[PDB]
């Protein structure tokens, strides 16, 4: 899975090790191994969420197979909100998630694509 | 709507309050309330646009319903170019926009997805 | 084409001129002119790739027509991995690519969309 987190928290207010703890959280929530989880955190951005510049975070989750229905994404959403509200000390009104299904022909790995691996 | 702006302008050359003025602009252009507009600005990046590293900006716009046809996106494009060329003091050759339709099962909000709200 | 590169290398460890050399590389690999290539590099991020925070890079490639099959993307992947492993001095285990097809109604250029140009 690919997780990308944009936040207007400065880098020195993002907890040390967040990118590693998010790998372990995503592994349990999405049912994929932690060594196949990829996390990108982009702090110190200028953001408005719901029209407000108070601290906030945007998470994008992309994966093959597991983020492609409302019923699956409702479950994933509940668990990611619990994790992030605690780690970032944000209210649930200050986080949004987007889910993007991927197919194997879209993922370039070790000089080929996943269709052939 | 979700608006993401990448620019090679340094943070101290991006006008103060741009993320808030872009909420109000997007509200009028896309016909959605300003309190449902989300803006992310990422300044100080290394960019080439049309092969050139002169100051430039990339805007991504994602929304349910309203960015899914050529005729709608032509109108949105004209209005966003007018707003951004003035705010950033860039020529129209230095801006590109990408439009991405979303569906309600893709948006995680308050621990669920929008399909159920 | 649109190329977006996220890396946990600090800005002062990314080779000067990478955004320009990536325009020339993408032109040859994707068969589009260098003056239609757009590159965004975001350095200094907090990243884990395959569960590890060692130096790594994520590349996203979006284009009309040329990134929409496994056979095309296998070729593109091989060439981009050769370019990036040398430029960033990373192993092939530390890079992933995502490919995204676009349609002309999604691209805002000079105040319209590409459908009308």
């Amino acid at each position: 899975p690919f997780l990308e987190l944009d936040t207007n928290l400065p880098a020195n207010r993002v907890p040390a090790g967040l990118e590693k703890r998010l790998c372990a959280a995503a592994a349990s929530i999405l049912g994929k191994p932690a060594d196949r989880v990829n996390v990108t955190v982009r702090p110190g951005l200028a953001m408005a969420l719901s029209g407000s510049t108070e601290p906030c975070a945007q998470l994008s989750i992309s994966s093959i197979g597991v983020v492609g229905t409302a019923e699956d994404n409702r479950s994933h959403s509940a668990h990611f909100f619990e994790f992030l509200t605690k780690e970032l000390a944000l209210g649930q009104d200050r986080i949004l998630i987007r889910f993007f299904p991927l197919e194997s022909w879209q993922i370039g790995k070790i000089g080929t694509v996943m269709t052939f691996l």
